[PDB]
């Protein structure tokens, strides 16, 4: 039972392929096309199906030629309407039947942000992208919109002559509209099965550069470049990926660098990851997000939740892999370094939601829980101590690598559970199961808060910075001459990141010390986007006016949700920005993307 879909369950039907061909209308910021589904029945006398949609026009329902009968539900908020479609022959189990549906989206579509010119880097061109994840599926194509329901998928897309269309797929071609020869159409092919929430779609100006050999990166000309330098590790990371989860079956491993307003740090879309231009820069320290999307391919992509209450198993074991690409590239004591961040960003997850909060247990109830509401650093991080802890529990790294990759095996290709996934666990470790049994299950699956058990971490990397914040925060009005440039001789970004955030988490500071600490380390020239980021939540609740324009500026110049909403939320918090935060938000919101204007919205208490 998936609580977020109103379609037909797996148990009723599944979808096992999707045949897509439309067209990008920018003038009327509309998809229109063919969803052509081949539904296999799972029951006997099968005589209708439902399928999810959000602000869809539906034109018409084709089954064998003929038009049929179809009804639309009563909207039932951030879900949807229901689409009851009436099939023109009763159906056998395993019977496979063509539904193709004749649709068009809304412009306000929650999957869809439509870009003007003046919005992207080159501004002679519109763009467009997606964003499924969780449910958004639904608001460009009617589908069975759950993970529990994976398919394969062909799609050719028409789009004006001067842009390109990517998707999550691979290219098949290119040729010049038969029907229009203003219009090119793109084909692809996407031959492995997966869950419609990894469809996804861009159409825009954009170039590509080869980075590796199964690697193209993709962007606007003016961010080729940079996006080719910041990326290069990434042929390097999907070797390790390979030695650590098994085959790499995707055929292409391509990476698309979105405009500013891409909600999230990444989005791994099967042979086409999406990722922020807010990870530019310029020293490939923010890579650890390619790692992230990377790992993916095995976990997620391959093995999926079943089911948005069980997303923990998709990113608890992503950044499990992740961590231990990044230890493969750097070291151990780095893997340990980025771990200890990883715990630091969960108390500050359970602390911001509260320590009882239902969003702060690992697996949750979403029933009449909008995802992007529940969404947060959560299922990542309470998901990775989990498994970190067991890697210890059970005899360390190699041990628990060698689960991981038994684990993908087993449940590739398919859609699991926690209980899936937990049975696998007490299988594969049956010589290690009275170990297992002193895990408190119950508080680390269902409990909210903090874990019962906090993981063993090395300290090496982490000391320095600890060490600087600790001067910082004990400092008094006459100790603040003691600080200099040298002080940061020796930290790397990720120990300057670090620093950064063990002061963050005693803000607000003296306002004199936020002063001084511009005047020795000039934080404020930083361009790296999360040192920028908590270098301004750190000025802004430490009560600094001259970071409100700062703050403002890095807000809406950019829309990773990470950054904006947080930045947001502090110049609200701040009296004298509130007015500030508030009127930006209203003045920028028509052009924010959709689901970004709904959390900041939200956020702001601004209806
Ligand atoms: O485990 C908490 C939780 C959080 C979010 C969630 O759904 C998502 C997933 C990705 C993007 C947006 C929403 C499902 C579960
Ligand atoms: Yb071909
Ligand atoms: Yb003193
Ligand atoms: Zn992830």
């Amino acid at each position: 039972v998936d609580t977020c879909s109103l379609a037909s369950p797996a148990s009723v039907c599944r979808t096992k392929h999707l045949h897509l061909r439309c067209s990008v209308d920018f003038t009327r910021r509309t998809l229109t096309g063919t969803a052509a589904l081949t539904v296999q029945s799972q029951e006997d006398n099968l005589r209708s199906l439902v399928l999810d949609t959000k602000d869809l026009t539906i034109e018409k329902v084709v089954i064998n030629g003929q038009e049929v009968k179809y009804a639309l539900g009563e909207r039932q908020s951030y879900k949807g309407s229901p689409m009851e479609i009436s099939l023109p022959i009763a159906l056998s189990k395993n019977q496979e039947i063509v539904i193709e549906i004749s649709f068009e989206t809304s412009p306000k579509s929650s999957a869809l942000q439509w870009l003007t010119p003046e919005q992207t880097s080159g501004k002679e061109h519109p763009y467009l992208f997606s964003q499924c994840q969780a449910i958004h599926c639904r608001a460009i194509l009617p589908c069975q919109d759950t993970p529990s329901v994976k398919l394969t998928y062909t799609a050719e897309v028409s789009v004006p002559k001067e842009l390109v269309a990517l998707m999550s797929a691979i290219r098949d071609g290119e040729t010049p509209d038969p029907e229009d020869p203003s219009r090119k159409i793109y084909k692809f092919i996407q031959k492995v099965p997966i869950p419609c929430y990894l469809i996804a779609l861009v159409v825009g100006a954009l170039e590509s550069r080869q980075i590796g050999p199964r690697t193209l990166v993709w962007s606007e000309k003016e961010q080729v470049e940079k996006s080719a330098y910041e990326f290069s590790e990434t042929e390097s990371m999907l070797k390790i990926a390979e030695d650590l989860g098994g085959p790499y079956v995707w055929g292409q491993y391509d990476l698309l660098v979105l405009p500013p307003s891409f909600p999230y740090g990444g989005m791994e879309n099967p042979c086409l990851t999406f990722v922020t231009p807010t990870l530019l820069a310029g020293d490939k320290s923010l890579s650890n997000v390619i790692a992230h999307e990377i790992s993916h391919s095995w976990t997620g992509n391959l093995v999926t939740n079943k089911t948005w209450d069980h997303f923990w198993l998709n990113e608890g074991h992503t950044v499990y892999l992740e961590r231990h690409i990044c230890g493969r590239l750097f070291g151990e004591k780095f893997r340990h370094f980025n771990a200890l961040g990883g715990w630091g960003e969960l108390q500050n997850s359970v602390k911001t939601f509260g320590e009882t909060h239902p969003f702060t247990k690992l697996v949750v109830d979403l029933t009449d829980i909008d995802p992007d509401v529940a969404y947060s650093s959560v299922p990542y991080e309470k998901g990775f101590a989990l498994l970190f802890y067991l890697e210890q529990l059970l005899g360390g790294p190699e041990i628990f690598l060698g689960f991981l990759k038994a684990y993908v095996e087993k449940f590739s290709y398919k859609s699991i559970t926690t209980d899936d996934w937990k049975d696998f666990l007490y299988s594969y470790f049956k010589d290690k199961v009275d170990v297992l049994n002193q895990v408190d299950w119950n508080a680390w699956l269902y409990s909210p808060g903090l874990p019962p058990i906090k993981p063993n971490y090395d300290m090496t990397l982490t000391n320095a910075c600890i060490a600087l914040s600790q001067r910082w925060i004990t400092a008094k009005e006459d100790d603040l001459n003691s600080f200099n440039a040298t002080d940061l001789k020796d930290l790397s970004s990720h120990q300057l990141n670090e620093f950064l955030a063990q002061t963050l988490q005693r803000a607000p500071l003296p306002l004199g010390h936020i002063k001084r600490m511009q005047e020795v380390y000039n934080f404020n020239a930083i361009n790296n986007s999360e040192i920028r980021f908590r270098w301004l939540r750190l000025c802004i609740q430490s009560k600094w006016e001259d970071a409100i324009p700062l703050a403002l500026k890095m807000a809406t110049e950019q829309g990773r949700m990470k950054f904006t909403r947080p930045l947001f939320k502090d110049l609200a918090a701040f009296d004298k920005s509130h007015d500030q935060a508030v009127r930006t938000y209203q003045e920028h919101k028509a052009s924010m993307h959709p689901v970004t204007a709904m959390l900041v919205g939200k956020d702001l208490k601004v209806d």
